[PDB]
């Protein structure tokens, strides 16, 4: 139960890791200055969190948890693996990625990988 309001505040490897993603700029450029925002919403084994950034653009996406064909980006491009929980906390796994999505004490962390290489992003609740 993920659920909330949170604000982002820490972006490491963040340029890199957005474009090898597929960000052009869009997403980006409104992260590393005015850093995103979001209210998530979890029912269970259903998802979904909304995204807002700095031009007052949304992005959101909503899947199940443990099924696949429903999953989408920053961007929201639709992909199809499968989500899955380990110790409450939702991964996807690919080829060409992999992250991992947690609540440590109060505050919400978040550790990425493409290609090998690693993100990490850390954020605040005010529900
Ligand atoms: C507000 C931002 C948005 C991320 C973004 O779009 N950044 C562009 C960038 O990284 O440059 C992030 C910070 C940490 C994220 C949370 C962490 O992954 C932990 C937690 C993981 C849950 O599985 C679903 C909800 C959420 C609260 C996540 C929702 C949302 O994703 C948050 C609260
Ligand atoms: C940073 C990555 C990818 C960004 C990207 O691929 N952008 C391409 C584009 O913008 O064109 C983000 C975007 C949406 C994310 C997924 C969706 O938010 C839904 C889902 C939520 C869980 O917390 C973690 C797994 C899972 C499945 C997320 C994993 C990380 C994803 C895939």
């Amino acid at each position: 139960a993920f659920t909330g309001k949170f604000e982002m505040e820490s972006e490491k490897n963040y340029d890199e890791f957005m474009k090898l993603l597929g960000i052009s700029s869009d997403v980006i450029e409104k992260a590393r200055n005015f850093k995103i925002v979001t209210e998530v919403q979890q029912d269970g084994q259903d998802f979904t969190w909304s995204q807002h950034y700095s031009g007052g653009h949304t992005m959101t996406n909503k899947f199940t948890v443990g099924k696949e064909s429903n999953i989408q980006t920053m961007g929201g491009k639709t992909f199809k693996a499968t989500v899955q929980m380990e110790g409450g906390k939702l991964v996807v796994n690919f080829p060409n990625y992999h992250q991992t999505s947690e609540i440590v004490g109060d505050k919400l962390v978040e550790v990425s990988t493409i290609g090998g290489v690693t993100y990490e992003r850390v954020s605040k609740r005010l529900a």
